C-alpha cells in the first residue's frame, strides 16, 4: 500500500522545466537565461538540479498569458499579480504562469524577469510567502535596485527545510 506524502515537495532531485510560449519583450535568448538564473538561484543551495526540455511533459511548465488562461488564478493587466505557480505535485503542480500584460525586462524598468521568476520558482519548489519584507518570497515585488543579486536568508532557511543544502 501507499499513502499520499503529508509535504508538498519534490520526492526527485532532478527535475525539469519547459519554457511552452515567450514574451514579446523579450528575445527568447533573453528569457531562457532568465529562467536558467532563476533556477540557479535555488539549485546553488538545495540539491536539486534542473533540465530545460524543448517538447514533452516537464515537471514544471513555464507560459505567458493574460487575463482567463485556463486555471482558477487570471490575471488582471499591468502591476498587480505579475504571476502565479503551482505547489510541487503531478500536473499542474509546480507550474509556473507570467502576466504577458507586464512590461518583463532584465532590468530595474518594468519589471524584471530573473526576479519574478525565482520568486515564483520558489511557489514551484514547495515555499509559501514570507512576512519578511526583504525575503525573495516577499508577497510585495520591491527590487533593491543593488549590483549582485544574493539570496535573502528566509529564503534559503526556508528551501533547505524541505531539501537540505546542496552538500
Ligand atoms: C511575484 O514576483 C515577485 C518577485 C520578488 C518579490 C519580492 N522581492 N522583490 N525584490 C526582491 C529581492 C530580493 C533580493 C534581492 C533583490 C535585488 O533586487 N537584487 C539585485 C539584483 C536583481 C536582479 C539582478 C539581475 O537581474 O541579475 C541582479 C541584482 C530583490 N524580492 C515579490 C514578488
Ligand atoms: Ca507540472
Ligand atoms: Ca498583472
Ligand atoms: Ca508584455
Ligand atoms: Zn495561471
Ligand atoms: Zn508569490
Amino acid at each position: 500500500y501507499n499513502v499520499f506524502p503529508r509535504t508538498l515537495k519534490w520526492s526527485k532531485m532532478n527535475l525539469t522545466y519547459r519554457i511552452v510560449n515567450y514574451t514579446p519583450d523579450m528575445t527568447h535568448s533573453e528569457v531562457e537565461k532568465a529562467f536558467k538564473k532563476a533556477f540557479k538561484v535555488w539549485s546553488d543551495v538545495t540539491p536539486l538540479n534542473f533540465t530545460r526540455l524543448h517538447d514533452g511533459i516537464a515537471d514544471i511548465m513555464i507560459s505567458f498569458g493574460i487575463k482567463e488562461h485556463g486555471d482558477f488564478y487570471p490575471f488582471d493587466g499591468p502591476s498587480g499579480l505579475l504571476a502565479h505557480a503551482f505547489p510541487p505535485g503531478p500536473n499542474y503542480g509546480g507550474d509556473a504562469h507570467f502576466d504577458d500584460d507586464e512590461t518583463w525586462t532584465s532590468s530595474s524598468k518594468g519589471y524584471n524577469l530573473f526576479l519574478v521568476a525565482a520568486h515564483e520558482f520558489g511557489h514551484s519548489l514547495g515555499l509559501d510567502h514570507s512576512k519578511d519584507p526583504g525575503a525573495l518570497m516577499f508577497p510585495i515585488y520591491t527590487y533593491t535596485g543593488k549590483s549582485h543579486f544574493m539570496l535573502p536568508d528566509d529564503d534559503v532557511q526556508g528551501i533547505q527545510s524541505l531539501y537540505g543544502p546542496g552538500d
